[PDB]
């Protein structure tokens, strides 16, 4: 729902997000928040504000908590809880010396559990990647910004920022987004986690990745991934969406491996 703009105090810039500037703030003199600044003309506002009511209801412990919006003037505020360790990708890249396989599996489990919740509500993320998940002070991973690419108005010029390297073939060929394309992206995220934040298909440009993935190329097993864990991420990358597991099945598959 709608928040009172003056009940948000902006404290410092967190950086430039996919959707604009993001600020650390305080809400109601009590709660630590992140505030996404949404500029005029950047979003299909009608569609977004309908979905903003959906975002508010889609609450889960492994989803970043959405508090509300300030929508009556620009910039629009999207207000979420503050998650202190920032994006999962940079966490991996700066904590690899201390991270062990059991913790890496727990990170994947957290994301899978949030995604199973979204799947159960027929909600498609569209842009799952380690860069888009957040790590809290207790190393719980939370899914963030789910669904937000749908309301972006700017041409992505599919040089492009379009996330080909996380995209199932039906996404890069047909732009067909589904919970099964989210599953493909989840497998790529599992690879990012177990590789301690490597870039997928590092030596290759987007055109090379479309051809190689179309021809059956898949990411190699990270050193820290067991055969069982590799089989889980690899199962996410079937050419056919109907041959990929659901997030409910993946969650089932990961649970017995936790330590
Ligand atoms: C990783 C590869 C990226 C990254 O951390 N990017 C930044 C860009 C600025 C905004 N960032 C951001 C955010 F959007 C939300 C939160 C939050 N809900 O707490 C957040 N916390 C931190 C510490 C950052 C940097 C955050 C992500
Ligand atoms: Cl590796």
């Amino acid at each position: 729902g709608e928040l009172k703009r003056e009940e948000i105090t902006l404290l410092k810039e967190l950086g430039s997000g996919q959707f604009g500037v993001v600020q650390l703030g305080k809400w109601k003199g009590q709660y630590d928040v992140a505030v996404k600044m949404i500029k005029e003309g950047s979003m299909s506002e009608d569609e977004f504000f309908q979905e903003a009511q959906t975002m508010m209801k889609l609450s889960h412990p492994k989803l970043v908590k959405f508090y509300g919006v300030c929508s009556k003037e620009y910039p629009i505020y999207i207000v979420t809880e503050y998650i202190s360790n920032g994006c999962l990708l940079n966490y991996l890249r700066s904590h690899g010396k201390g991270l062990e396989p059991s913790q890496l599996l727990e990170m994947c489990y957290d994301v899978c559990e949030g995604m199973a919740f979204l799947e159960s509500h027929q909600f498609i993320h569209r842009d799952l990647a380690a860069r888009n998940c957040l790590v809290d002070r207790d190393l719980c991973v939370k899914v963030s910004d789910f669904g937000m690419t749908r309301y972006v108005l700017d041409d992505q010029y599919v040089g492009t920022k379009f996330p080909v390297k996380w995209s199932a073939p039906e996404v890069f060929h047909y732009f067909k987004y589904s919970s099964k394309s989210d599953v493909w992206a989840f497998g790529i995220l599992m690879w990012e986690v177990f590789s301690l934040g490597k870039q997928p298909y590092d030596l290759y440009d987007n055109s090379q990745v479309v051809l190689k993935v179309s021809q059956g190329h898949r990411l190699y097993r990270p050193h820290l991934a067991s055969d069982t864990i590799y089989q889980i991420m690899y199962s996410c990358w079937h050419e056919l969406p109907e041959k990929r597991p659901t997030f409910q099945q993946l969650l089932s598959s990961i649970e017995p491996l936790r330590e």
